[PDB]
């Protein structure tokens, strides 16, 4: 079969914007749009890296007040007290808050936390930035 | 509060890498990473459209006993008190320093700064992230 | 640019003492020593004024684990968001972290602030530090 | 002899606002208040701690285009990559600058880092703080 059909849930809010945008740039439906959003992001996260030795920083974006994402950010954290240095936190509002995370390590380690981070249900944005000294 | 639901049709073998993927990285479920996705989508459009406050962070690698950057690079910041917010500084070795700063304004503001950062000779590393300040999210 | 010299009458065994101690600390110069002892008594005063702008900083380490301080803690500074401008955080070992917050307004505020924070049964140690913001000073 | 006399010279500002605050107090010379406050510096300079495990944060406030005090931060900071865990910076205003530095080493030890940084030419003022976890 060449199409795999299936529903997602997202708030009113959320799609209205979403769709107000896909339909600026010249989308004829959802699906077209959603695809390349996927076909871009399974390329970016193919670039493996090899383990070489980076330093990094996870900007993370969050409502605090969401879920219970402050403690997973936290439990997440301190399980890597070696490759996490330290975290810039400035509070965007009364509710979203955005975290820089400074990290050093492996970058195959570095990477598998990033993203374990990113995943995180609470967390609405977020980029790791990786670099060798 | 109202959540709306609507399907999708994607190509087979590009959802079956996705899900693949998703695991892999540690996502629970693939609504939740589409929503993220869309969530990214609608922040980059959100840079487009160069008027409404966004957040970002420029991250840098430099030898601060190189040239001029150290102060080059206060200058410059100090030159944007109202978009920059403050700034982390690791000192990764005996001569190189990592420095993370973070912005708040309009979006084509935050880009000259990142530009005027980047682009200093002393700076060998550094990439801008942008990203949201909550406000419009969900 | 002035500058007025003047001169002053210390107890001998006092100033002994003085000079000794600042050669260990590292200070060159008495005058330097003595500049921030000035500059310093007319920071403390400026909040002692409860109305104009300074700075500070709220160091306080705690476990995240325990209670609710973790939550606590974010919703007390979250309702300070003009006061406070960004706090860093450091991971200590599995259970206790460090945390540094800044905070630029009026001293009152300020104090009460630092006083909703510290008192939070969970912040195990913890001080507020009255600084300055430059400003006003030489 | 029971006093010692001597000179020391003040940006004519700063000196201007120092007089009208011991005049409020109620001194009534100059060598009064500063002999206090000398008198209250050598006791806090005095509290000697042992050689224990701390964690504390040292914030200083500087003019960084005053002298070299931002390269002689920089090159002092470097010396101690053990001790010195990471530095929040955040811009004042033109010239000042507020910035935290995040440490953890022996107590005695970080004692005598904080006073080779507040005692920097530029360096307008800071306060160190330790804090055994
Ligand atoms: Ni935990
Ligand atoms: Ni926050
Ligand atoms: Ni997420
Ligand atoms: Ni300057
Ligand atoms: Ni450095
Ligand atoms: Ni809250
Ligand atoms: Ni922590
Ligand atoms: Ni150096
Ligand atoms: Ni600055
Ligand atoms: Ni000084």
């Amino acid at each position: 079969m060449e199409l795999i059909r299936f529903s997602i849930s997202i708030p009113s809010k959320l799609l209205e914007k979403f769709d107000q945008i896909i339909e600026e740039i010249g989308y004829e439906n959802r699906s077209e749009a959603i695809r390349d959003l996927i076909r871009d992001f399974i390329i970016r996260h193919e670039w493996e890296v090899g383990n070489e030795e980076v330093a990094g920083t996870i900007t993370i974006v969050y409502n605090h007040d969401e879920g219970d994402v402050v403690k997973a950010l936290l439990d997440l954290q301190h399980e890597y007290l070696d490759e996490i240095i330290s975290s810039l936190h400035v509070h965007m509002d009364e509710h979203n808050c955005l975290e820089v995370i400074v990290v050093k390590g492996e970058a195959k380690k570095i990477k598998m936390i990033a993203d374990k981070l990113l995943s995180l249900k609470g967390v609405k944005h977020g980029k790791l930035v990786m670099t060798s000294t």
